[PDB]
């Protein structure tokens, strides 16, 4: 607990940009694209106000659009007088991917028509399309093979406080070890993380900070409408914060909270506000109506585990169950606790043989061990129970592929 | 119940079945079969024939059956075992786990075949576990798969009885003969014997 992330002071003009969404649509062969930027303002609405969105590729401005406020008509009462949508054409855009993280820079200028800049906001833009078609998760028209890993924000010395160096160290090791994706298990991460993923090139599953594992049944709160408000806020505020990051390709509703009506509502909410990203959730069976992707945790390759209500079918078998058509990507698999990862090859042989088996995220990146000191002032790695904490689950907090100090297992 | 139509020796296999000039002759082999056996409850599936590749004549006749008799599914293996002329993925000798990616007409492992993007039909091998001589090795692998996968609904072993013929030596003692023992040539010798039982029905 505590103030574990940055605190800051921001100054905005009274007439300001209060929000802005960036989207990129493509033609069939990705040779042409349209960048759409919806901008929202707050403050005194005036006819002289304008918004100019310019798109840069290095030092070269490739596109630009200017327009006054006044969105198109949306219903009987008119439209949003405080909003505007700029549409820019980009020919043969350099596509973004974990393979080649091509980025452009979008500058959003709120200004007076006669040239007075009020304020400017901006973001890195990654031209890429994510969509599920015929049962396959495609990135820019090609089927992805997720070589991912779950990653918690953990430092053996500073706890859950993150820093650029650590984040960079992790990203370098991940890519150096052929990983191309990461799951934000199980909450929205430090803002810098998404920026690093956009630039270094890693696919990201942004996940709402919602886990109620200890409830009985697991969905006791998520199926309760009185908790919908607290839940919707952890989902909606995440989306509103990270929706412009090209690295984020999938939205996740949380982790281990069973499956409740609240999940269906929020799943629909996201599909409605951001149709550019698939939505997944493992709760209640890994294949409920609240997920576009069959995303089981620890489902085996050939062996079934017929648990009542929430069976974990062999992944090969899960795909062809009567009426099933979705792609399957394990949100968690190959638990790396200690001397582990036996049978890893079996997963990758299956992923390569079955088109709809599109990978998974290993559990997990780094042991959650903390540093303590002996009487000689020397440091040693401690786990559950080593701080008087009890009840506790001892060493179960160490399931990483690398030690807390990032030394490889 | 299968129509009497096999043009295996053609090159490519569908040279005649894709030719409208052969549509009439083919249609009678399919239509007169249906008009004859349609009242038998034992017949649960209609087959358009065997190894005649996949031609337009197949799609036409497939639809003809579906139209005159909606009570029975129609199947046909030619052209890849999953063409538009079959309600059932009915491969022959497709393996359980191992793929045989032949060009144009691949035999995917049956477990993989079921989940190919867009595929939803059930899979019943029209032929599998070729029982030629000392065979049926790996048979248990098929059944473990059939039992684990709902859409893998079995298949038909190839085949029931050896196609051997009786010949008599100078003493009048009978012996079992196969291809080429009658001066017949060219011939494919012992390949006519792939049964689970000998010609006299003694089990293998
Ligand atoms: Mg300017
Ligand atoms: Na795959
Ligand atoms: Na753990
Ligand atoms: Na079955
Ligand atoms: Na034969």
């Amino acid at each position: 607990s505590g103030i574990f992330r940055d605190v800051s002071l921001l100054h905005k003009p009274t007439t300001q940009i209060s929000d802005f969404h960036v989207a990129t649509r493509f033609n069939d062969d990705f040779s042409r694209a349209v960048l759409e930027a919806e901008v929202q303002m707050c403050g005194e609405l005036r006819d002289y106000l304008r918004v100019t969105v310019s798109l840069w590729q290095g030092e070269t401005q490739v596109a630009s659009g200017t327009a006054p406020f006044g969105g198109e008509i949306i219903d009987e009462r008119g439209g949003y007088a405080d909003r505007v949508t700029l549409r820019l054409n980009v020919e043969n855009p350099k596509l973004w991917s974990a393979e080649i993280p091509n980025l452009y820079r979008a500058v959003v200028e709120l200004h007076t028509a006669d040239g007075t800049l009020i304020e400017a906001e901006a973001c890195d833009v990654g031209f890429r399309e994510v969509r599920i078609e015929n049962g396959l998760l495609l990135l820019n028209g090609k089927p992805l093979l997720i070589r991912g890993v779950n990653r918690h924000e953990h430092h053996p010395l500073h706890g859950q406080v993150m820093d650029e160096q650590t984040m960079v160290q992790d990203i370098l090791l991940m890519k150096q070890n052929n990983f191309n994706a990461v799951r934000c298990s199980h909450y929205p991460n430090h803002p810098l993380w998404y920026t690093l993923c956009d630039r270094y090139g890693l696919y990201v599953v942004d996940e709402a900070n919602i886990e109620t594992h200890g409830m009985v049944p697991m969905n006791r709160l998520t199926d309760d409408p009185r908790w919908l408000p607290a839940m919707s806020e952890r989902v909606t505020r995440m989306v509103q914060r990270d929706r412009n990051h090209p690295s984020v390709i999938i939205w996740s509703l949380g982790n281990e909270s069973g499956h409740g009506a609240n999940h269906d509502a929020l799943y629909r909410w996201i599909k409605s506000v951001d149709p550019s990203r698939p939505v997944q959730y493992e709760g209640g069976g890994a294949d409920t109506t609240a997920t576009d992707i069959i995303c089981p945790m620890y489902a085996r390759v050939d062996e079934d585990q017929p648990f009542p209500a929430v069976p974990k079918w062999s992944i090969k078998k899960w795909l062809s169950l009567p009426g099933e058509t979705r792609p399957l990507i394990l949100c968690e698999y190959a638990h790396a606790a200690g001397n582990s990862l036996g049978g890893f090859a079996k997963y990758w042989q299956a992923f390569r043989q079955y088109p709809r088996l599109q990978g998974g995220f290993v559990w997990d990146w780094v042991d959650q061990s903390l540093i303590k000191y002996d009487e000689n002032g020397n440091p040693w790695s401690a786990y559950g129970g080593d701080f008087g904490d009890t009840p506790n689950d001892r060493q179960f907090c160490m399931n990483g592929l690398v030690f807390a100090d990032r030394t490889p297992h």
